């Protein structure tokens, strides 16, 4: 992919009339580029310009705008996908990249960077897995995580966990519950940086 998005996620605070996302063409040829929002494969947003020509080594700011055509919840975050599809101007190959957009109503309890600490973790029985509960109004997203017991480490197939919900996450290479296990993880903050955390099962 020649088109690069500035940032690995977008935060859309509800009091903003719009939010900008920047695209850059790092490649050597110009590209036709489409930008849009969807729910992850209708959506109360526009992205403009929806189609642009971005020359080599030049860029384009995309304006994302909430339309309230549908009302989003005001008591929790909502997540969307910001998509970018490039194609060089017969038959032709093209490429698509997506990053998350979190719609964040103003005034939610607590802070999003603290939501990973608030997660509760449980063994999920029998093919080991964990049940994880998010008591907060924020998504929690991870870059990686693992379970450790008796000096052995087992990667977790981490998944994003929605506000006020449970998710089960698989533990790789572990048959069943281990004694005195601990979870360690790196969640992702608004700026794409790491939030380290841990929990004892
Ligand atoms: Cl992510």
């Amino acid at each position: 992919m020649d088109i690069v998005i500035s940032g690995t996620r977008v935060i859309y605070k509800s009091d903003q009339k719009s939010v900008n996302v920047r695209l850059e063409n790092k490649g050597n040829n110009p590209l036709l580029v489409q930008s849009w929002l969807d729910t992850g494969d209708t959506v109360p947003f526009t992205a403009t310009p929806p189609v642009s020509r971005i020359d080599a080594k030049r860029g384009q700011t995309i304006k994302l705008m909430y339309t309230a055509s549908t009302s989003l919840p005001k008591d929790r975050e909502s997540v969307f996908w910001f998509n970018v599809l490039e194609v060089p101007p017969l038959l032709q190959l093209a490429f698509r990249t997506r990053i998350k957009l979190f719609y964040r109503p103003d005034g939610l309890k607590g802070n999003p960077s603290e939501a990973p600490l608030a997660l509760k973790w449980f063994w999920s029985g029998s093919k080991a897995s964990l049940r994880v509960t998010n008591p907060t109004p924020y998504y929690v997203s991870f870059s990686s995580g693992d379970l450790e017991a008796s000096g052995k480490r087992y990667p977790i197939d981490v998944k994003m966990i929605a506000p006020f919900s449970d998710e089960v996450m698989k533990v790789n290479g572990l048959n069943g519950k281990a004694n005195s296990a601990k979870v360690h993880f790196y969640a992702i903050n608004d700026f794409g940086g790491a939030i380290e955390g841990n929990a004892r099962l």
